[PDB]
């Protein structure tokens, strides 16, 4: 907290309205937490930290930067616990957890360096242009060069999603009978990294995966398949994946942060093309930040998927669509939801062909 | 919350880095909000809600916004809790509380549209240049149009501060009916000359500020009531010609913008300026000197000083430079309070 809620007593009108400006104040200036974790990856702080601790004159030696903003930006850091810092008579040191190591540093599986990149090149001067995205809108009559280029930094940024969603996923996959002895097939539509799939070859190790992305980003998922061992199981199809080619006979096809992109029409053809390419018995998995039509912030999931809608809105994507809008589509389909499953900061919708 | 923790226990190596890199994505999205809040702003959301709730679809009519981005907008600030959405058969209704009307909305007087304007015009575009004022530091051997909006945008810290400092004044013996005089140096809209005003009846306060920023002082203390006893002298204030024998002189967010050195030569000012008996009051963003993040006022003074770096400003100071300026002015601080996001120090010359 960085307000003292206790010294904000009061229940007359003014005090109520000098407390909750004190709040939306405390909202504003979560601002600042991005720019200074964005400017210690630009500066090197935490590839540097990870390597020896130190103070900050000497990072300030090491990364070629003055000593005071250095101490101002490492303290900011450590009071976002970030970082940690270590007080002795010598004076201060500053470094990482074995949790933030993972987390910051460039080239790591679970590493926001990517979430990091995308914010500074893209998010950061689209956020300032929200107002005029919302008087304009956006029209529904791949991804571009641009976007391509933002993808190449973002997929891995957004990897840390993947561990809880595939352990939930894997725990309904076995519960409903399905066997990593089994010779399983695996669809990754939009793969990304491929990590969906790769954590599902490591827990079921007869199965086979193939991952569709565009080629640069077909190009890190196979080296990622090799960096966690699953090389000679994960397979990509570089292209368009509107230029079908899938392939056919899969027991799961997986979307995972694909259909926030669509138009209700393109999820419709999506969703299509993903029941003509299942085996007898095989299963849809949609994972996206998903809400109920009522539209209410009752969860940490329905909250995330509300916010998250503006970040679509913000870069002109699609939107945070309704538990109601997948059922019609599962329709379209020739699909029904058998279950759903909470996430940290999504839900899994598991469906098969409507018996 | 935006994550679910309930579904990220676990205690393996994995477990534990999987968690933090959920927390750590949290706090970077604390950019959405600004976003927001200051888009809606710019397009009228705040004014139109409170004159009329209603629906996405009229808002985006009223003011002339795509309806499906409007509703996406709305719902994101229903998500922060900025504006309330009751739900009826009819459909969706968005409005604001009475709180946030005040906060929200021009021209009120604890009206955050000036913090927002800031943000708009100058933070952003600053924040995102950071790591380069980083390498490169700053010196110690645009503002003005940026103070005009700033200065209405923090009115809403004064209150909490004033309300502490009256009531350790009226402990310490002074009275409201005594004809005292306030000096508030730097003193923005004036609100904490006014509010002591209002608190003691007999006083009269003085502020200092550049012409543009007086003026709009002047204004506000009309606002509140208390013209015939709050003037101001407007220019720069390190053109001297204070004027002297106050029993309180205030610097309300100033220290933060000095040099040590011109932090000594103020405090030395404000030490000519005072009657016999007279007290200086510092409210600032304080840290202890070791810049521990124990408590939110110590907490929200490293990530300011940040703030300062971001916009080439001083730092927050500890309470042991906040002592040798004193001492370097003759004066000794006796007392020492806290509020919301401050602290409160007050000196006396010393015996
Ligand atoms: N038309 C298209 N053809 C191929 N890949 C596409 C595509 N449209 C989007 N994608 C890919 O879809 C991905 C969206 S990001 C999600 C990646 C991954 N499923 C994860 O959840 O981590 C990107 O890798 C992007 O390149
Ligand atoms: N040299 C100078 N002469 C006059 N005013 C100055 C000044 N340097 C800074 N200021 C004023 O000091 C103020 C800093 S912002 C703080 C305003 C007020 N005390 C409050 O706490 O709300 C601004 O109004 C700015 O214009």
């Amino acid at each position: 907290s960085l307000v003292d809620e206790s010294l904000l007593v009061g229940v007359t009108d003014e005090d109520r309205a000098v407390r909750s400006a004190h709040q939306f104040y405390e909202r504003l200036i979560g601002l600042w937490a991005p720019a200074v974790m964005e400017a210690a990856h630009e500066l090197g702080v935490f590839a540097a930290l990870a390597e020896a601790p130190a103070d900050s004159g000497e990072l300030a030696r090491r990364l070629d930067c003055d000593a005071r903003a250095m101490r101002v930006l490492l303290d900011a850091l450590y009071a976002y616990d970030v970082i940690d810092r270590i007080h002795d008579t010598n004076g201060f040191r500053y470094l990482l957890s074995a949790e933030a190591r993972e987390c910051l540093l460039p080239g790591t599986l679970f590493s926001l360096v990517g979430k990091f990149m995308h914010d500074i090149n893209v998010a950061w001067p689209a956020w300032r242009n929200l107002a005029e995205v919302v008087r304009h809108g956006a029209r529904d009559t791949s991804p571009n060069g641009i976007a391509q280029e933002d993808y190449e930094s973002l997929v891995g940024g957004i990897n840390f999603w993947a561990p809880p969603i595939v352990t939930t996923l894997s725990r309904k996959l076995r519960a409903s009978g399905r066997s990593g002895d089994a010779t399983a097939s695996v669809l990754d539509v939009g793969c990304g990294t491929g990590l969906y799939s790769q954590l599902l070859l490591r827990e079921f190790p007869r199965w086979t995966a193939t991952g569709l992305d565009v080629e640069r980003i077909a190009t890190l998922a196979n080296a990622q398949a090799l960096r966690l061992g699953v090389e000679e199981r994960f397979a990509t199809r570089a292209g368009d994946f509107w230029r079908g080619g899938w392939g056919t006979g899969y027991d799961l096809v997986l979307f995972a942060n694909i259909f926030h992109l669509q138009t209700p029409a393109s999820a419709v053809r999506l969703m299509r093309h993903a029941a003509a390419c299942l085996a007898p018995d095989g299963l849809v998995a949609v994972v996206d930040q998903i809400v109920d039509a009522d539209r209410e912030p009752k969860t940490p999931q329905d909250r995330f998927a509300l916010l998250f809608a503006a970040s679509m809105t913000n870069t002109g994507g699609g939107d945070a669509y309704t538990f109601q809008e997948y059922e019609e589509w599962f329709t379209a389909a020739g699909l029904q939801r058998i279950e759903t499953l909470d996430t940290p900061m999504h839900r899994i919708l598991l469906a098969r062909r409507a018996t």
